[PDB]
């Protein structure tokens, strides 16, 4: 065919290899994840989009894989991201000083991949999948990553961090999915503090971006959650990493 279905990227080539290589890695590392079955997480996986049309999927539909995924993370410790996830990656991969979604099982298994089903039919589309935009919000991907992500966000307690993409004119945006879902469930009862870190991008000089008004718009927001805010500026993502590894003293 010369033109799809769908206006989106198709399921990713070799996705059932590729999420099932993903968990029998993560669970061989992870002492914690040794009690999962990959091939039981994989058919809920599918079983969660296969043989459903990619535009009716819900949050039941994911219930079986969040099931088998259950994962205890240290609540203390979460790193939020928004837009901004390769630099909140190499920052967690240093030390394990805090865990992002995709340092969880679920979240490891589908990041960068994209997939999809069809109704009539019980294989996978690998030609093309709904656009969240152009085609329809209830697909399989987009519903994945927000039920998983609201159920992280709830998990989370103490101080949560968060990563911003401070070269975007909305370093935070009320319709990202963290605007939209991960911070409306951060518990009140829990959540002491959100602490935003506002990576720069743009040369040496740059502005305390901490009082630009979408961060006035989030402090906001969590306040009237009761939930504390605080943020700081990453001027040199650079030198912010190098700090993390070694944290010695070089100027850090």
């Amino acid at each position: 065919r010369w033109r799809q279905t769908w206006s989106g990227p198709g399921t990713t080539k070799r996705f059932p290899e590729t999420v099932l290589a993903r968990c029998v890695k993560y669970t061989e590392i992870h002492p914690e994840m040794r009690h999962v079955d990959c091939q039981s997480v994989w058919d809920a996986f599918k079983g969660a989009f296969i043989s459903k049309h990619p535009c009716d999927i819900t949050e039941e539909d994911y219930q079986p894989l969040m099931k088998l995924g259950t994962q205890t993370v240290p609540c203390n410790k979460i790193l939020l991201w928004s837009r901004i996830k390769d630099l909140a990656h190499q920052f967690t991969q240093v030390q394990r000083d805090m865990f992002t979604l995709e340092d969880t099982l679920l979240g490891y298994l589908a990041d960068d991949l994209t997939w999809c089903g069809e109704f009539d039919t019980s294989k996978i589309n690998y030609q093309s999948c709904p656009d969240w935009r152009k085609d329809c919000s209830n697909n399989p991907v987009s519903v994945f990553w927000k039920t998983v992500s609201r159920r992280f966000a709830e998990a989370a307690c103490d101080v949560v961090h968060v990563m911003l993409d401070g070269s975007r004119s909305k370093i935070f945006d009320k319709d990202s999915t963290f605007g939209s879902v991960e911070v409306h469930n951060l518990q009140p009862e829990k959540v002491q503090t959100l602490e935003a870190w506002v990576i720069h991008g743009g040369r040496e000089d740059s502005r305390d971006l901490c009082q630009d008004p979408t961060i006035k718009e989030l402090e906001s927001i969590i306040s009237k959650r009761n939930i504390q805010f605080s943020c700081k500026n990453i001027y040199r993502p650079d030198k912010f990493l190098q700090c993390v590894k070694n944290p010695e003293d070089s100027s850090c």
